[PDB]
């Protein structure tokens, strides 16, 4: 009940928010059984809105719909009402209003970008009662989410998976646009470069090996501070490389101490073999001696007294002979590995780093070693779904009754505390340009956007120092899929993932995973890491050919028809993304998110804010996502309706 409401809006059920103790400044200094009220009407409230968010959440409803001793404040609880509502915590996405729109807005708004936080800002601030406008580049929405469909065929190029609902408003979303999430099985089989699989141990040990060196990599960085080496950054794949190195020492180790024994041993089984050869020099020479044979009767009794002393010695040694080589045995037959590592394994627990590249959209070189965790401590509760209906709905269904303008590319914004305009052109007819004036504008352009030196916008005035140091200190990955559409299927329908062993160290992530999750005849081949980039630069036909190629050697030549349809996507190459979402690197913060969320006061000749940010790069404890995406949305169109509806 009303405590899961909390949870599934990210807040603490028993305390208040640092925002909240803001707005409310009052109940903080208050007494507690206030506050404890506020917190129980805060969590009735999201509970009653999470309970049915298809419908407008309304203070009225709000109040019969209360215990008795607390629809009684009716203050209070508009007060809470009015803040949940205006922060985005309460009615987003895509409800049924109960109360038309006002007939008149505001201000006016221009939003550069069609994406996910792109629409969930707009749809606030129209809500708002501001005047919004939408330029898009492309001639769809979505931007980041894109889904293929032809035929029957229909496959998610851009974001595919929604990584758990336990407090992550895509559930929300996935209620209000109508969206069949399919769970994903936490199970792939591992097949190598030849064609052929993994026993279960290979991947148990390196699984295993993996996630120990992993390990390592965190305390290093933050146990033992080691993260600037040189005057210059630690990287993941440092660590990583720093690790392993010690551990392939400790095999050399193991393996000399070993060759040591073995070898002081097999001396010791010679000198011995020594005292031996030269004892029975002198146990013959006693033999020759016994044959000749009072003091010949008292002679024979000693020489023989003599004789069966030395013998009773030649007896010890043949009792170390055995003791020591049975010692030798057991060296050569329970000996250490040769190696830490096999052409093999490494080959393996590469794809575990492949694998690790793909989830990052970066190789490891480039991750902060020591900040590349700090969203962990806010993921989300439950199994990581995919969206079978095209992730495409969201948006498409977000991008209702909005005035957005496809095909228009943004090429320059000048601000000034007076106002600010947009300049834009026809994709499709250069020869007409456009100009937009508005007191604000929501910038909502890829990261990889901001980074072109050259410049596909142009601020002016041009930005601060602190706000492109930002830019340029931050991380935009990439990463892409191989979409094969088939005529029917040829593989395990229990087979959610399955992966592909790379041949080289370099080529870890080239088609180092299949999907098919896709309950029809489709399969996704993704690429990682390095390879992303550069395979981005191959025709179609070819890359196609690799995955075929890869396949049929696991179901064999014949299992395995020509695709009927094909898609590659290539999101470096993308003018309108420049990449695929960002990740932190070597020599940047969570603070860096943070400044890409500060807005711009632009004076002056007393100034107030007119250019704003929001997207996938502002979030600090959800970014590249497409629940930090909205949730970006929703956190600036809340900043900007505060700045606008007073003043
Ligand atoms: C291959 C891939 C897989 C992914 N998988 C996942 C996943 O499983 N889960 C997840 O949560 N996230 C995933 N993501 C990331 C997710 O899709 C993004 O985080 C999200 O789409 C970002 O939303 P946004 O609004 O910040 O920007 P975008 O959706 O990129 O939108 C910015 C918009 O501005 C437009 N634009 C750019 N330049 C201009 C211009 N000059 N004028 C006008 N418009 C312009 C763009 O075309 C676009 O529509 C994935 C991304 C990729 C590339």
């Amino acid at each position: 009940g009303v405590e899961g409401a909390a949870f599934q809006s990210r807040l603490p059920h028993d305390r208040m928010t640092s925002q909240e103790a803001a707005c409310f400044p009052d109940i903080i200094s208050g007494p507690q059984q206030t506050q404890k009220v506020f917190l129980f009407i805060r969590n009735r409230t999201l509970q009653l809105w999470l309970d049915n968010p298809k419908i407008q959440l309304t203070f009225e409803a709000t109040l019969q719909q209360l215990e008795a001793p607390y629809n009684s404040d009716t203050v209070l609880v508009h007060r809470v009402h009015s803040y949940l509502e205006r922060h985005g915590l309460i009615n987003f996405g895509i409800y049924k209003r109960i109360k038309p729109l006002p007939t008149k807005k505001t201000g006016k708004v221009i939003i550069i970008g069609s994406g996910v936080s792109g629409l969930a800002a707009a749809r606030q601030l129209q809500s708002f009662g501001m005047d919004v406008t939408l330029l898009e580049a492309r001639d769809r929405v979505g931007g980041r989410v894109a889904t293929f469909r032809k035929g029957n065929y229909v496959a998610d190029l851009g974001a595919m998976v929604v990584t758990g609902l336990g407090g992550n408003p895509m559930a929300v979303v996935s209620k209000q646009v109508n969206m069949e999430l399919a769970k994903i099985k936490q199970k792939c089989p591992l097949y190598e470069a030849n064609g052929q699989a993994v026993p279960k141990e290979k991947d148990e040990m390196v699984e295993q090996e993996f996630n120990r060196l992993l390990e390592a990599t965190s305390y290093l960085s933050h146990q033992l501070d080691f993260n600037v080496l040189n005057n210059k950054p630690v990287s993941l794949g440092q660590a990583l490389e720093v690790v392993i190195q010690l551990q392939e020492k400790h095999v050399k180790d193991e393996q000399i101490e070993h060759w040591k024994k073995i070898v002081k041993t097999q001396e010791e089984l010679k000198e011995l073999l020594n005292k031996m050869v030269n004892l029975k020099e002198k146990i013959k020479e006693l033999h020759q001696q016994y044959k000749e044979a009072i003091t010949a009767e008292f002679l024979v009794k000693s020489k023989h007294r003599d004789l069966t002393a030395l013998c009773k010695e030649y007896d010890e040694l043949a009792e170390t002979q055995g003791k020591l080589e049975e010692k030798l045995q057991e060296l050569e037959a329970n000996p250490p590995s040769d190696v830490y590592l096999s052409s093999r394994d490494r080959q393996i627990l590469d794809w575990h780093f492949a694998n690790l590249e793909f989830a990052n959209a970066t190789p490891l070189s480039t991750l902060s070693l020591k900040h590349w965790d700090q969203d962990d401590d806010f993921e989300f509760t439950g199994s990581h779904l995919t969206v079978r209906n095209g992730y495409s709905c969201v948006p498409v269904a977000l991008a209702e009754g909005l005035d957005i303008k496809l095909n228009t590319a943004v090429r320059q914004v000048q601000y000034t505390a007076s106002g600010c305009e947009v300049i834009a052109v026809n994709t499709r007819s250069t020869s007409q340009t456009f100009i937009y004036k508005c007191d604000a504008v929501l910038c909502t352009l890829p990261l990889g956007v901001l980074k072109q030196q050259p410049p596909a916008v142009q601020f002016v005035p041009p930005l601060p120092e602190w706000k492109t140091s930002a830019v340029q200190r931050m991380g935009f990955g990439n990463l892409n899929k191989v979409v094969l559409c088939f005529d029917r299927v040829f593989w395990d329908p229990s087979v959610n993932l399955f992966g592909h062993v790379g041949s080289t160290t370099a080529s870890r992530g080239e088609l180092f995973l299949f999907w098919n999750l896709y309950k029809a005849p489709i399969l996704l081949a993704l690429v990682a890491g390095e390879a992303a980039g550069i395979m981005e630069n191959i025709s179609d036909d070819v890359i196609v050919g690799r995955c075929l190629a890869i396949l049929k050697g696991i179901f064999g030549s014949s299992a395995v028809p020509q695709p009927k349809e094909t898609v590659v996507s290539r999101w470096r190459a993308d003018p309108w993304a420049r990449g695929s979402y960002s990740y932190v690197a070597a020599g940047s913060s969570g603070n860096d998110y943070d400044l890409m969320a500060q807005p711009i006061t632009p004076g002056p000749s007393q100034p107030i804010p007119r250019l704003f940010f929001a997207g996938e790069h502002t979030i600090r404890n959800y970014p590249a996502t497409v629940h930090g995406a909205l949730l970006s949305g929703l956190r600036e169109a809340g900043r900007i309706a505060d700045q606008f509806l007073g003043a």
